[PDB]
Formats: structure tokens, sequence, C-alpha cells
């Protein structure tokens, strides 16, 4: 008989003791241990001490789950160690102050949606995702990418896509303060005005420049006609604006960063581009710095604080 400790969210810890006999799934259920699955394993002398990972299988533990992750789904914990056990092999270099990631299993898109958290402003609600933030901004942030896959409902070496990685991730973030006040006006129908909150008020998806969607852009209306959309008011401490690849020249100092994309549909490569004092370009571990940029963009990401329109 050893004592071992069990938990769902590292923090509430539950004293066990435990047989030898048998193996940790006939006592606990799924049991976990830095990744590994000693559910079909036996406990040895090693595993003394030391904190297990376990399936929520009483009320404590079904509420400890949900006050860490935010979620009921019995899949999440068995597909969170999944991938963990992956990113704790990846290699996370420091780049231009930024924590990167060094290229494997395709994780080219997570690579970029790191270094954009480290560039935004942002508070998730899940206080597990809150604290492998902190973690990642520190410089680990193996268990930070494990959960966005697990968030995401992607596996490891499965391709993924920026924008909609970003848009799984803001709708566990409080956004509740970010407010985008729209108005569309056509010849026929006249002007309506819409406003917009949460992940919808910083998130547009049609055009890369914040300018032209300022200045207003060519929606049709239901009347079939071609209308035009332009932004009114916007409270929010960014905005990202997505549109299809394109050829696009990102000047320094316009934007914060930006998502470069090459290839084919959903089988190509993500590079990250940042203004710092010159444009830098990460891709993975590797750094090249040019004055300006041309390539394919696909995300650019905006600083905001409070804008309201000059248009009457
Ligand atoms: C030779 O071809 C070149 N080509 C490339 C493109 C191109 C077009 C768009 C786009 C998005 N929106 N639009 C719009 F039409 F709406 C279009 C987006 C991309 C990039 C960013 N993302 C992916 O390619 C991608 C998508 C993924 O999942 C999508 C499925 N979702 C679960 C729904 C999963 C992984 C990756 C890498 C590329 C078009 N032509
Ligand atoms: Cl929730
Ligand atoms: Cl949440
Ligand atoms: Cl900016
Ligand atoms: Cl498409
Ligand atoms: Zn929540
Ligand atoms: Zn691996
Ligand atoms: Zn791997
Ligand atoms: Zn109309
Ligand atoms: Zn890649």
């Amino acid at each position: 008989t050893i004592k071992v400790f069990t938990t769902v969210d590292n923090i509430n810890l539950h004293t066990q003791v435990v047989d030898m006999s048998m193996t940790y799934g006939q006592q606990f259920g799924p049991t976990y241990l830095d990744g590994a699955d000693v559910t079909k394993i036996k406990p040895h002398n090693s595993h003394e001490g030391k904190t297990f990972y376990v399936l929520p299988n009483d009320d404590t533990l079904r509420v400890e789950a949900f006050e860490y992750y935010h979620t009921t789904d019995p899949s999440f914990l068995g597909r969170y160690m999944s991938a963990l056990n992956h990113t704790k092999k990846w290699k996370y270099p420091q780049v231009n102050g930024l924590t990167s990631i060094k290229w494997a299993d395709n994780n080219c898109y997570l690579a970029t949606a790191l270094l954009t958290l480290q560039q935004i402003e942002l508070k998730f609600n899940p206080p597990a995702l809150q604290d492998a933030y902190y973690r990642a901004r520190a410089g680990e942030a193996a268990n930070f990418c494990a959960l966005i896959l697990a968030y995401c409902n992607k596996t490891v070496g499965e391709l993924g896509d920026v924008r909609e990685t970003m848009s799984y991730l803001f709708q566990h973030a409080n956004l509740d303060s970010c407010k985008r006040v729209l108005n569309v006006v056509c010849k026929t129908c006249g002007q309506q005005q819409t406003t917009l909150k949460g992940v919808e008020a910083v998130m547009y998806m049609g055009t890369l420049s914040y300018e032209q969607f300022k200045k207003g852009v060519q929606i049709p209306c239901t009347c079939g006609k071609q209308a035009t959309k332009y932004l009114v008011q916007q409270e929010s401490p960014f905005v990202m604006m997505s549109a299809p690849p394109a050829q696009y020249e990102l000047k320094h100092g316009t934007f914060t960063c930006a998502s470069e994309y090459t290839g084919n549909y959903q089988c190509g490569h993500y590079k990250h581009i940042t203004s710092k004092e010159t444009l830098y370009c990460i891709d993975g571990a590797l750094l090249t710095k040019s004055s300006e940029y041309k390539g394919p963009i696909t995300d650019v990401f905006y600083k905001e604080n409070s804008y309201t329109t000059t248009i009457k």
C-alpha cells in the first residue's frame, strides 16, 4: 500500500491509498502521469507521492473539473493528455522576445496563434487557460498548446486554421465589454444600424484593412443590390481583420501582427509577421528582418481602445 495524490486540476489535491496488485484503472479509472496513461499500469515504488490526473468519478472531482476547465465533456481530459504527450516534446525557442514553437506535427498554425496571443490583450475565462497562458508567456508553453488543441477539438498533426483557432479561443475569453456598431446604407432600403458584442465585435471576414472597414465595404443587401457597410463605433482592445489569402503589403507601424499563409487550401504553411522597430518574420524557430513586406496575408491584427467615426 502506497500513498499517492489524485487530482483534476493540480490545485485541489486528494490523498488516496493504492494497492500494487491492482492497476490504476481498477482503483481510480483512467489515470495519467505527465501525459502517460497508467490505466493499464500497476503501481510501482517510483509511483509514490506523485500527483496523478484522473477522470472525474465523484461529484467533488466533477465540480473541480468544471471550475478549472469550464467544461463537463468527459473526453476533454483524455484529448488533453493525448496532446500534452506531444507538446511536451516540442521546442519553444525565444524569438525576438516572443515564445515560438520549433516546427513539428504541422504546428505552424499553433505557433502563429501563440505568437499573436502574446501581442494582444486577452483574459481567458477558464482558470486552466489563463494559468497556462501566463506560463506560456514565461516560456513554458507546452500545457497551453495542449489546452488549445483540446478546446478546439483538434488533434496533434491535424491541419489547423489560425482564424478558426483564434475564434475558438475568443469564445473562452472575456470579451463582453467589446462592442462594434455598424451601419449599412442601401439606396432603396435606406440605412440600418446593427450592434455586435463579444467575439463578433473583434473579428471580421472579408477585408484585411482596418482602414477600409472604416471607409466602408460593399456588402449585398436584402433587396439584392450592393450596399455599403462601414464601422461606426468600436470599443475593444484589438480587432482581427481576416480575408482569404491574397497578396498584401505590410507597412511598419500600421499594424500589430499578421498571419501569412502559403500553399494549397488546408495543406500549406503559416508564418508570423510582427511590427517591431522593423518588420520581423517568425517561421517557427527562424527569424528574418526586413523593412517592407509583401506576401499572402490572411489575418491582420490591429490595436484599438475606443473609436467613433466622423461620417454622418
Ligand atoms: C491553391 O489553393 C490556394 N488557396 C488557399 C485558400 C484559402 C482560403 C481560405 C478561406 C477562408 N475562408 N474563406 C472564405 F471562402 F470563406 C476562404 C483560408 C485559407 C487558409 C487561411 N486556411 C486553410 O487553408 C485551412 C482551413 C482549415 O479548415 C477549414 C475548414 N473549417 C473547419 C470550416 C484547416 C486548416 C487550414 C490550413 C486558404 C484559397 N485558395
Ligand atoms: Cl463556461
Ligand atoms: Cl469559457
Ligand atoms: Cl496597430
Ligand atoms: Cl474555399
Ligand atoms: Zn467559461
Ligand atoms: Zn509526439
Ligand atoms: Zn508529435
Ligand atoms: Zn436594399
Ligand atoms: Zn506547417
